[PDB]
């Protein structure tokens, strides 16, 4: 239960961090931050409610934490304005970096991969 | 045109008619299917609690029902049994069909594509640690 794809508090913690460390970095106007941080909210909220009710697992958790992430890239690749696709893309990867060190002290590279990948294939689409 | 994404009711009919179709088609075992549907409700509780703010737009619904049909995608391509990786692909698609269907009217293909490529993708990956 040391990671936030298995403690809730942790993938809370996560997705706060995620947005924290994105709001010093370049890329995203006013609005867009406004957006990534409203659905941050709606996700940090909706895992403590589930929490509570011991309604998480780490399929679950998992799951959801792969929704936030795939948001965050959905909003990057299809709001237009604030800087480029590839500036855009680095501060998700940057942000999440963070996250990660913020939490668990241990970089998952290969999701961050995933989440830069998936930029470009909400981008193309 | 008329999405899901177009305003908070059809963001939530949306869901829940990708969940009850779903719920009819192979390939999911009963426990991924309850996973689905947590989450779906889950993310329906906070599309209402978002509109009763004001707060919703089409920018963040189009956020927010991407972040529905990921995690779909994801506990698909994740949770072992139940049937094929083809097959659990094919349901989701035909689920999402389905859902635009019985809530806008128009099934929007090239988003189906996505969440299908996203099965296909996230069964590559996994989610480790």
């Amino acid at each position: 239960h040391t990671t936030p794809w298995t403690n809730p508090g942790l993938a809370e913690n996560f997705m706060n961090s995620f947005m924290q460390g994105l709001s010093s970095m370049p890329g995203f106007t006013a609005s867009q931050l406004d957006n990534m941080s409203t659905i941050a909210q709606s996700m940090v909220q909706s895992i403590q409610s589930l929490a509570a009710q011991g309604r998480t697992s780490p399929n679950k958790l998992q799951a959801l934490n792969m929704a936030f992430a795939s948001s965050m890239a959905e909003i990057a690749a299809s709001e237009e304005g604030g800087g480029s696709l590839s500036t855009k893309t680095s501060s998700i990867a940057s942000a999440m970096s963070n996250a990660f060190l913020q939490t668990t002290g241990v970089v998952n590279q290969p999701f961050i991969n995933e989440i830069t990948q998936l930029v470009s294939m909400f981008a193309q689409a």
